């Protein structure tokens, strides 16, 4: 049986032994000529070393060079969300440009966009050097918790980056995460995760591949693009609407098994009629996963309750009716 | 039509004009002698001003006159736990003296023992200086947030003190709230005390003061307490099982306007057999409220759902249904 | 685990096995010299020799003196029926002179009140001679079915029948039935046993002698009665609010193993504060009921569903979830 | 606002004066010379006169060329049931030839049949001479009581019937009622006729026409058929897997103001791919469809609950956790 975490307590200490205090190269394009940049990409790495859950995030300093890119990466992508974006993130990000703080000239910090999500949907971001679990970032996916990275794609490659930055996600993946049934949507793909075998651990990053980070919608009739790395680069969300790469619709097994490289622009994608399309698509892939429990995420301590027999099930089942006689008082208060 | 809270962040704002930057004097008993102990008043008044919700407590220094003191109660009422106290909070004082840091020597600070809710039930400890408003700190419980305050009794009252102290909240208030029953008990206390009127207000708080601070349980047959303020005190634990006092049964409405004191030890008492019929008679007192909505806790982003259409009642029960798809799932998975 | 039926059609054949073709004398009083009445018994009990179900009820005819002596329990039964008894059942036995056809003159047939069950709450009477088995009738009534008696007490004693005939059934049984909370009560009990075993059979048989045969209520403040047998002989409802006897409260367990005779007026009642929180105890009893599985009554077909596995219990709340996506789309119609 | 049913047996008094007492005319092709068949015609037509709720169904005599048609269509079409037809067709019709009494020689009489969909799902056939009101057959079926005729197509016209027969229903209609998620299916069809207008039947019985009557079925990849007049007459079921016909997706609106003609073999299919996606495809038309209320069917009862305000959804929703506490102590019973 895979290891999967219970607590979010327990989310970082099996966590950082695997990810953590490993002394990473720059990138993964070996050798570059960015020595106080690797030094920026060091200490950017040791914020979430010594960092536990419920500490807050550590804010982060910036210099001028990244964050005149993040200036480039911002003028620029956020007048291509009139093109081809999702309608559902732009009206996200015009909240994220009032309550986080999403400008050309100040770089949101970690913790006023994790105290966004907490206040939209009750995910937090979670500051990580690599993604080097495919597991772990599911895993912890499942607990509302989305692994987040602190650092900057390099001056020099700023429209293209090979590694998810905040560039990547805090304009590709929180204002998706802003939304209540993507969310619990993205957290139903990471619930699948724990404790499955490394091939469905394959599969779901295969499939999380394809409906979150490079996905594309379907909203107001017209295909728009809602995946965290199509909205997260320049040419790429020109690249999904345009025809020369081909849109399957979004199958679960044509999802589990979809070859996919990470470095030119996809040619396979999925087109999503809905986030709640995909929350039901979703509860058909999840159910035929081979497990021999399943686990429900209890939200009020924000664990995960693994339901290995039929008692689990029951203290859940009224864990139910304890908010379902509360929808049968509310029925009787109003009227 | 009163005022409550929406979001936890809300929770802050709309309760420190009411609350907060309050020139407090030392004690309702008119004049101390405690200049020093009075700037330790106003230096821990002073923590809960800025604190904003999303970070964490400040550490508490302490000198070594409360520590003593902190002793003092320590190795009486954790003697004192043997005797006439709640089994379910002494397994839970178990657990806080693990996890948590309970000991003779150090008063364990208020971030550790939240960072201990959050693994248990999901409620936090919430620092704030004074218990000025009856209706902030029950409109804050519903959001399984505790109001609590971060100073000690003054070394001349070691045993009894008339206002709720740490000695009076992290020994009696937080082992009943890691119960899972309870925590959901006492938060359907608050639940009912959102846009509630201030004789309805009243009502609750009576109702609070009988089963929650002064509430008297029944595990194993026998009678022992479970309420906070019983298990915060010297001569009370051993006051509400003697007979000189009267113990009623619980019931909704003569808790509702019971009459109540606060310097005498109590005359009456209210035995509970447990923390579900706690739950299920608040359930029968909690339907009678009259409001012209009622709130659900929405334990993902930690915020209330105001129920007040039955298209509100949907999209809660949207959430019951994504929340029984789970358990459908997981029956199919176990078995 | 002993034998329990499945099917509306499996309640035929193996309980007319056992309680079908057995010649039977007149009463367990040895001995009347009414050989007419005894062709009468035999008539009738002849009447549900091939009855199968869905089957209408063949109509019985009556003579001259059956039809007196159910006058006279009516004219006495229907004055007393302000005396003492339930004002639920009050309501019921308007609903049973306007609807069914109650009167002096006439007695109602069985298809008629059967189809004033079916209209109200679903339940059906079902036409059998003797009680023989404490198993099958129970069991029968897990299925919404009542066993019930069509034949007529004797003349010479018009008032105290030393068994169950139609002056008991359709006076204290049926307009019991015609209530929905005490459907779903007395459901519950035949649910509770539905494959239990022996002592248990005889711990859920004596439990229903105690709250639904001979058991007292509490409306408005005021205790009355709603029992069958209560409401069917004429002193035993003067005699249970009478003070002679003495009655406890409505218990689980002191409920199962009370003695109990059946000739004498009857010592020990049960008061129940309504037939909803009977619903509660009955439902606090049927858990700890010791049982390899447990059963849900599937109302669509009217059949049982033995929840022996997780998938079972699966595909019990896949209908849960389709009728409650039907509560959750019309809380989206209304509004 | 539109007239709806209450109960089975108001289900019998309100669409009688509109449906019954009605002279009706041997076939809409004007004028056979078939005045005996007419008279045969007639009986058949006035057995659903005097015929009320709860009363069974009367049996038919049948002669020599009813029974000869009935021999030609029985040898023909269950050869056509290998060919293009459902496999959960076959094994409900292998399950009417075991119980219901399908064979050749003997046409089954209605009871038989409605006593086996009372066994399964919990159908009911109820006789009746005419189709005439399309709202009350669809008003009926809410209530999963199926109107249904009890005469049989000329033997001039044997294979193609220009009106629906016994061979029509017992061979098409009902071999699909004794599935479940069908049965759930096509009342959700009715259920969505209570009250609605009269452009609202007409979009339900296009999308009656299109989903139960003549709708194809996707069954372990192949395409099949399973509507009820496509497995009803002889050319039409190797029709509708022909490609002259266009099959086209089942969709929720276009299905609902889809043109269709009643003579000529149908133009437009509609193909859906399981029983349980045609009921979530109702699920979302019938959530569109504007009304005053909802309706829920209480199947306990056998009526329908009118959810005209949030109080009835409640006592709609006391019966959820009725039956969910059912559920929630059978994960107790079992494990
Ligand atoms: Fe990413
Ligand atoms: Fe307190
Ligand atoms: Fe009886
Ligand atoms: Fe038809």
């Amino acid at each position: 049986v895979p290891w999967f975490p219970r607590k979010v307590s327990e989310l970082d200490k099996c966590h950082h032994l695997v990810t953590k205090f490993d002394p990473d190269l720059d990138l993964d394009h070996p050798g570059f000529s960015d020595q106080v940049y690797r030094q920026r990409r060091k200490l950017i790495a040791e914020i979430a070393f010594q960092y536990r859950h419920g500490d807050p995030i550590p804010r982060v300093e910036y210099t001028a060079e990244e964050i005149a890119t993040w200036k480039e990466v911002y003028t620029t992508l956020k007048g291509l969300y009139a093109t081809h974006a999702c309608g559902e993130h732009l009206e996200a990000f015009a909240l994220l440009e009032r309550f986080s703080g999403y400008r050309e000239d100040n770089i949101p910090q970690l913790e006023d966009v994790s105290r966004f999500l907490k206040e939209r949907t009750g995910f937090q971001l979670r500051p990580v050097a690599g993604l080097l679990s495919a597991r772990d970032f599911l895993a912890s996916l499942a607990f509302r918790v989305f692994q987040c990275t602190q650092y900057i794609r390099h001056a020099s490659s700023p429209m293209h980056s090979p590694e998810p930055d905040c560039c990547h996600e805090l304009l590709g993946h929180v204002p998706m995460l802003a939304d209540r049934t993507f969310a619990q949507f993205s957290q139903d793909i990471g619930l699948a995760s724990l404790g499955a075998s490394d091939e469905e651990i394959e599969k779901l990053s295969t499939l999380y591949w394809f409906t979150v980070e490079f996905g594309l919608c379907k909203q107001n009739g017209e295909v728009k693009a809602y995946g965290a790395g199509l909205l997260s680069s320049y040419g790429e969300l020109l690249h999904c609407l345009s025809e020369e790469p081909e849109i399957r619709a979004f199958d679960p097994e044509a999802a589990a098994v979809q070859p996919y490289q990470d470095q030119t622009y996809q040619s396979v994608y999925f087109v999503s009629e809905s986030f709640s399309d995909a929350k039901d698509k979703l509860r058909s892939y999840a159910s035929r996963i081979q497990r021999p429990f399943s686990v429900k995420f209890d939200p009020y301590t924000l664990a995960i309750d693994v339901l290995d027999s039929p008692q689990a099930v029951r203290r859940s089942l009224e864990g139910v009716q304890d908010e379902l006689d509360t929808l049968a008082h509310a029925l009787s208060a109003i009227g």
